[PDB]
């Protein structure tokens, strides 16, 4: 088996391991060596690669800023987080697996794919290290990484890498972030057809909604979000900061008891053809700029920059997000722009195609 389809949007042209002969790791040590070696590879996962106990367990002390009920999340005191960034109240005993703490290193030219609904990584995430480029991660699940502890683990981390395509990936029951982007100026990333499963037994809101979803904290990066299914989260869906240009097209947000967008100072968002269903608050913080195509006529302004009109979003039992800032539209010129379907087909097509196993 190999990579199915190709990247749309900013990372169009990504090849990953290309035509390299597929290798089928057998043990977790082999998987780790294949992702970090200096050679083009197509790596296939046919079973769940469990890393939960691989690096032991630590007993330490953290705080409980979001209640002390069973269904609440508590924080691990990394860098004296508690006492520093939030002079906490109850300090509790925490016991976590050391593997979830840091993700597996991923170097350049890799295609990591899963076969059917079999490929998965448990107890540890992935980290696309600085300088790495041309990486395809498709059809796998990254789950169970210290569910009850913040700082307990991040599922997928990108830090200063270019031409990365994450497609049909499912993430669930992670301690902290499902996606954290620390990309640099002009780094192209396409996140397509992914399934962010925010349903967890422990949440920083204690209701079973994951707060730490998607964090775009890059420098001057270009991110395309298309066909993603964001479900049962309570915040950071997504949190955009610095000077990130985000093209969010044809995504589906459903059952968000909390909020979706947090647009920090400097962040640019072009949101078109998305569906927001049962999202309490679509826009929380707004210090940056956004064009949400308030009407089809307003969308006509996109023609000179994207080669076509922008399309409206659909809102069903959700808060509003109606902004028409167009200052940043010329930043689209000469780049690979993902196409947009009417929002009318989005809810159905996303639930049918998003996530591991629906390739």
């Amino acid at each position: 088996v190999g990579v199915s389809g190709s990247a749309e949007g900013f990372a169009k042209g990504v090849t990953g391991g290309g035509s390299a002969t597929p290798v089928y790791p057998d043990t977790i040590d082999e998987l780790v060596s294949y992702l970090g070696d200096d050679e083009a590879r197509v790596i296939v996962l046919t079973k769940t690669f469990d890393f939960t106990d691989s690096e032991g367990t630590t007993t330490g002390t953290g705080c409980a800023p979001w209640g002390t009920a069973s269904a609440c999340q508590v924080a691990i005191d990394q860098d004296d987080w508690c006492e520093n960034y939030e002079p906490d109240a109850p300090s509790v005993s925490v016991e976590y697996y050391n593997a979830g703490t840091l993700g597996i290193t991923v170097t350049s030219n890799k295609s990591l794919i899963g076969e059917g609904s079999s490929g998965a990584i448990k107890g540890k995430g992935l980290r696309i290290v600085s300088g790495a480029e041309n990486i395809i991660i498709q059809n796998i699940a990254v789950t169970d990484i210290n569910p009850k502890y913040v700082w307990g683990g991040d599922a997928i981390t990108l830090d200063d890498c270019d031409l990365v395509w994450i497609d049909h990936v499912t993430t669930a029951r992670i301690g902290r972030q499902h996606y954290v982007l620390g990309t640099s100026a002009d780094n192209r990333v396409s996140l397509t057809n992914n399934y962010i499963d925010g349903v967890s037994d422990y949440s920083a809101t204690c209701d079973g909604y994951h707060y730490w979803a998607i964090y775009l904290d890059g420098d001057a990066d270009l991110v395309t979000m298309k066909g993603n299914y964001i479900y049962h989260t309570s915040g950071r869906s997504p949190k955009v900061q610095d000077n990130t240009l985000l093209h969010a097209v044809n995504n589906y947000w459903y059952d968000i008891s909390g909020h979706a967008f947090e647009i920090g100072e400097g962040g640019y968002v072009l949101a078109e053809g998305n569906v927001f269903q049962n999202v309490d608050t679509v826009l929380e913080t707004y210090e940056g700029e956004a064009f949400t195509v308030p009407s089809s006529t307003a969308g006509e302004v996109c023609s000179t920059y994207l080669g076509r009109d922008c399309v409206i979003n659909g809102f069903g039992s959700s808060g509003t997000f109606s902004e028409d800032s167009t200052s940043f539209l010329s930043d689209f010129e000469g780049k690979n722009i993902a196409s947009a379907s009417a929002y009318t087909s989005v809810a159905s097509r996303v639930v049918a195609n998003a996530g591991q196993g629906n390739l």
